[PDB]
């Protein structure tokens, strides 16, 4: 037997317009569809891959507003999405109801940006 040699995997987080992602374990080879599925998992539906959707669209947003809306036929996610980048999945209504995450030493892909005493 055995677990693993090297390890690529990683902890994929489709961050919610309403400011709430969600940790998903995926690997370094994986796609827009496939942390679709997985994230909408995590979301409350049920215990399917599929707990009925309302067609859900994956959208890369910056600390700035730069959304990048991705495809289910990407190939370098997790690599793409740059540092203070964000993955958003919503239907294409929300696409633009979406909004980038603050700035600060919370729960963050970058962390440890020790932004300053700039509140605003």
């Amino acid at each position: 037997g055995s677990s693993g040699s090297s390890g690529d995997e990683i902890f994929c987080r489709v961050y919610m317009p309403d400011h709430s992602y969600v940790t998903i374990r995926s690997r370094l080879s994986a796609s827009v569809q496939d942390i679709l599925g997985s994230v909408t998992e995590k979301l409350q539906y049920s215990e399917e891959p599929a707990g009925r959707e309302d067609s859900l669209i994956l959208v890369a947003v910056s600390s700035s507003g730069e959304k990048v809306l991705l495809q289910p036929t990407e190939d370098c996610v997790f690599t793409a999405l740059g540092i203070n980048s964000h993955l958003f999945a919503c239907t294409r209504d929300s696409y633009e109801a979406l909004v980038p995450l603050p700035e600060e030493i919370q729960v963050s892909p970058g962390d440890t940006e020790i932004s300053g005493p700039s509140s605003g």
